[PDB]
């Protein structure tokens, strides 16, 4: 079998056969010197012996808050602070990207062909001897057993941080854009061919599905008047595919971006805000210029959505989660004196560890109804009638459950979980410990370190038997939550490198972009450095209700 | 009507409608500020009078060759220059990039839609008085005037720097892997989705195609055995499409990754070239790897390939053209402490000026033959009559015609450079002067200035009545050209940009890539370090002949 089935190569190394039984280690630049790269050099020694760790910095961010009042106040510093934050997060990833799926060398196939979803890691070859390469039994341990011992939800376990619904259903809505899989290809495809935030899960992934979305008029989108209240249009009215039980009723088959947004009406919530929020962009570029046509109006519109998205995403969504006491930024000519490649392709980990099943609740509470996952799912008519206002005001108040910690996931979701540990494992991931190492964390020593507990530690032993073999995706559902947190470490260490790195790989975020003309004007620039999850509903939702991705 | 129609921002500056009848310009980041950005800062004033004009680098590059004898042969000085080289040249070219002929302003249409060329200057509105904007008459003037009168071949006016056919048959093969025009859609398209060095001329556009060249054995390409000689395969026995006038035999049908290929013996000889050295660098790779399969032998060929032909462009290619005493250096690590993009997308207007017509003879000499265009074209019975040892010693012997200086236009081809006049209106270009301030250049204030002679100067001034309102792609083959050279101050000035974008913005060339297990070892990757014109002939090339771009 492959001599790098192993994975000898430490320190991002790269292994290369050199024979049947034969390796090499490429070095090149990683720090490192030696037979499988562990040798380090003078001034990588040094480096790490100065660098803390995540649990480190988390530390600081997460207490200090006096003295990060201060610091939120101070603009040289505040900047300061961010340009790190940017920088140092995005060396973690490769730009242009390498692997996929089926090459776990480079090739001109796994570069250019943008229906794979990229790789942070290398699949393990085929002829490995094992799933993990050398390491553990023939076949990993039975994902039903897994699944019900560690993962499945017994009481429902809050989220200490207070996440709400708002924050669950835009968790859901926003990363859907760019987590498209092509299941007819297989879970390592995706139909998000722009790899980013481009809103095509409001406009629509090929410009045919687009024009049939268009009103063609003023560059606003289409639309339908229920109740007094503008909802999307319908499936009939504009023949955009969407995926319905073939029962709905016609005037409930509503048409977004996304051909899925009608699975929960939590999604084609943000789906009409959305929608609307266009429409009142466009109302006020033609306020600003007469002159404009359709498809001017249209076009920018949509770059201000896109940069109003990214701004909420990050100075309010990722603001939450974080716990930061450290206020964050959203400020594209902080990376202007910096080596930054503005392009990113979404990669098939970050979809994993995105699969946040435990921060679904039991029941979907409205106003003062309780609905359990048979009655929301493909139920539009529950929108209708409390309408958006009622439903953020309630959504607003709904908390979620602990994503870390064990034990959480709802067993009504129970098969698509159990999927993910399946979807992971045909797609040849490597192991936990090879995903930490790769983002330079320390490998995990015992499964009772991986939780910070005795049960569900000696349930893994028992599956797993040996820490090396531990998967990816299982772990962070476990993994001992940080202090009142709602991830681990590794949640945390392996998504901030994706996320960041899609949100400012925007062409709009390069210096040739971020610039008022781009948008509009002064009028349409601000809008965009502006924008907050607040005005987005005071703006587009009646009666301009409070809201946040945190309960009160 | 559009008030932005007679260009008024300077500098770099972006025009936006603030009204039917008025116009605002973003100064963003030019260095000058202003109404239509003209009022330079401090620091501007001083890079103004610091910044040395084109043609005295030109100067300074082509004399003073014993000193530079000494710069060729100390490595950090000569890696030095060259990095300035690279980078200074690579502010020109928006990147990501902005307008295509659809979109004068940015949008996410224009940056997504990979089948539109790009544009380094956006496309004139459609609503403006003049084609040019507000400059000129209603109409522009006959083409068939313009070219009759500067640009038609009269007596054939070799080009001075001594480019043989050799070089010109490279260029049209070389550039013909991103120069692909979509004629179904308009001239403003391409089906070179790669929009680079892909070398889909050799492997394919889609995967399909290049799964029917492939010999899916030791990673080779599919070929056959005539006379003994290596020659493409055929249409019949690989069902790949090409373009032939069915009056073509089946076993002169020959199938490359270029479906227009078949066209000149001349880039059947490359295509036979670059198709030996894919199954040359296979067999090494297979000496070194015997555990490598097929997939992976073709896979990392192409890279190599890849690499081979970038390097042979800049230090035999560009080296040539350019006439500089500086040896050139392919080298990307003088890239990895710089802010660079690596990526790059095909321009509209690179594909303009690299129709090089004045460089086709009006006879193809081999060995003792001299054929005309009908006896040239679709006819690769020629190329088995003489073989390739006979075609390249031949080609290195005769001599090409110079592009700039007027009037050497082989009239056989007249309609194809009257259609590069035509589509340039049709894709609504700006004037030759728009486009020099876009590139730093001073802008020509008579037709005579252009072309430093009087007879052609007035046939012009005739014809456009203002320099102001002179097309760019007749100007570039009737440009005054620099002392002895093949090209003027606009041609290289404008086109070395374009180039040194798409070949640095290469993923080869990204820190992650450019490392030897990326290229199977050291081994192939010094095939690429050590590429040449000379050895890939060497070679592949019967006898190895001695070969150059060069007439001797
Ligand atoms: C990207 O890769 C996928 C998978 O290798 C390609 O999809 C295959 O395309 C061939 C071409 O005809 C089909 O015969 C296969 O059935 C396809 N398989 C799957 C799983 O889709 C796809 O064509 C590639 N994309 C590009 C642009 O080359
Ligand atoms: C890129 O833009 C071109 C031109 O706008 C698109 O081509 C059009 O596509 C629509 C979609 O159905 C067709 O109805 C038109 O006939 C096409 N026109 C031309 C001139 O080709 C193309 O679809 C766009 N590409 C993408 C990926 O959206
Ligand atoms: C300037 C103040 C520096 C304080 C740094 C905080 C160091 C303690 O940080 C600790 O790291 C541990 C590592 O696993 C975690 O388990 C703990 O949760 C965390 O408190
Ligand atoms: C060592 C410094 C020598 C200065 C070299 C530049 C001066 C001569 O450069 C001249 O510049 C003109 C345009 O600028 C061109 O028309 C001439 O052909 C070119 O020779
Ligand atoms: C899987 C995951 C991991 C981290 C984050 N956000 C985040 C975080 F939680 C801490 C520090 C930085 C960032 Cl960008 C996010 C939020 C997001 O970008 O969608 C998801
Ligand atoms: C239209 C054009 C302009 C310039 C060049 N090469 C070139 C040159 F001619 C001088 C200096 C640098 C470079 Cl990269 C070339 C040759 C090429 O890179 O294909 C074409
Ligand atoms: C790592 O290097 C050591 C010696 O430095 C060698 O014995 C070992 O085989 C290498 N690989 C692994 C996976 O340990
Ligand atoms: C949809 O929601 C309504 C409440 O508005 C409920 O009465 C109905 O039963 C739901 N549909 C299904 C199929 O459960
Ligand atoms: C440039 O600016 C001047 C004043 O600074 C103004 O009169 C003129 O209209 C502007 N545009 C052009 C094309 O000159
Ligand atoms: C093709 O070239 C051959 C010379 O090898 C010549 O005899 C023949 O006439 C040419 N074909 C045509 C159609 O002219």
């Amino acid at each position: 079998a492959n001599p790098c089935c192993s994975n000898p190569c430490q320190n991002r190394g790269e292994c290369m056969s050199t024979g049947f039984d034969q390796y090499k280690c490429d070095c090149t630049r990683t720090g490192f010197y030696g037979e499988n790269c562990t040798t380090p050099e003078f001034l990588t020694r040094i480096k790490l012996l100065l660098k803390p760790t995540p649990n480190t910095w988390h530390y600081i961010l997460t207490h200090f808050k006096g003295v990060w009042n201060i610091v939120n106040n101070i603009p040289f510093l505040r900047s300061l602070i961010m340009k790190y934050v940017l920088t140092s997060r995005s060396y973690l990833i490769d730009s242009p990207p390498t692997y996929n799926v089926h090459y776990g060398y480079k090739s001109w196939e796994a570069f250019s062909n943008l229906s794979y979803y990229t790789r942070a890691l290398p699949p393990v070859a085929d002829d490995c001897p094992t799933p993990m390469g050398v390491k553990g039994n023939k076949e990993l341990p039975d994902s039903k057993e897994v699944l019900e011992k560690v993962l499945l939800r017994r009481e429902f376990i809050p989220d200490p941080q207070g996440s709400n619904m708002m924050f669950a259903f835009f968790a859901q809505h926003f990363t859907h854009q760019f987590f498209k899989t092509d299941h007819k290809r297989g879970p390592g495809f995706t139909r998000g061919l722009g790899h980013g935030v481009d809103l095509n899960h409001i406009y629509g992934e090929t410009l045919d599905r687009q024009h049939k979305l268009r009103l063609f008029k003023d560059g606003k989108l289409k639309y339908q008047v229920i109740g007094g209240e503008v909802y999307p249009p319908t499936v009939k009215d504009t023949q955009v595919e969407m995926i319905y039980p073939p029962h709905i009723p016609e005037n409930l088959q509503f048409a977004v971006g996304q051909e899925v947004f009608g699975l929960v009406p939590g999604l084609m919530m943000y789906a009409t805000i959305w929608l609307r929020e266009h429409n009142r962009v466009c109302d006020i570029l033609k306020q600003e210029h007469p002159e404009w046509g359709d498809e001017q109006l249209f076009q920018t519109s949509r770059l201000i959505l896109i940069g109003e998205t990214i701004k909420i995403v990050i100075e309010d969504y990722v603001q939450h989660l974080s716990g930061y006491h450290f206020k964050l930024k959203f400020d594209p000519e902080l990376l202007f004196n910096q080596q930054f490649q503005y392009q990113n392709r979404i990669a098939s980990e970050f979809n994993t560890l995105y699969h946040w099943h435990p921060l679904l609740p039991d029941t979907f509470n409205i106003e003062d109804q309780e609905y359990s996952f048979k009655q929301f799912l493909y139920n539009n008519s529950i929108l209708l009638e409390h309408g958006l206002t009622q439903f953020v005001e309630s959504f607003t108040r709904q908390i979620a459950g602990r994503v870390a910690g064990g034990r959480n996931v709802p067993i009504a979701v129970q098969a698509v979980a159990k999927a993910s540990i399946d979807q992971s494992r045909e797609m040849k991931y490597q192991s936990l410990n090879e995903y930490r190492k790769r983002f330079s964390l320390k490998p995990y020593t015992s499964f009772e370190e991986l939780t910070g507990e005795k049960e569900m530690a000696a349930e893994l032993k028992a599956l797993y038997s040996d820490i090396d073999v531990m998967e990816l995706y299982p772990a962070l559902l476990v993994e001992k939550p940080r202090p009142d947190a709602i991830f681990g470490e590794t949640m945390v260490e392996l998504g901030a490198p994706f996320s960041l790195k899609g949100l400012m790989g925007n062409p709009i975020c390069s210096p040739q972009y971020w610039k008022p003309s781009t948008f509009g004007g002064e009028v349409g620039f601000k809008i965009i450095n502006t924008a907050s999850i607040q005005s987005l509903i005071c703006n587009n939702v009646k009666g301009c209700p409070f809201t946040s991705f945190n309960v009160q």
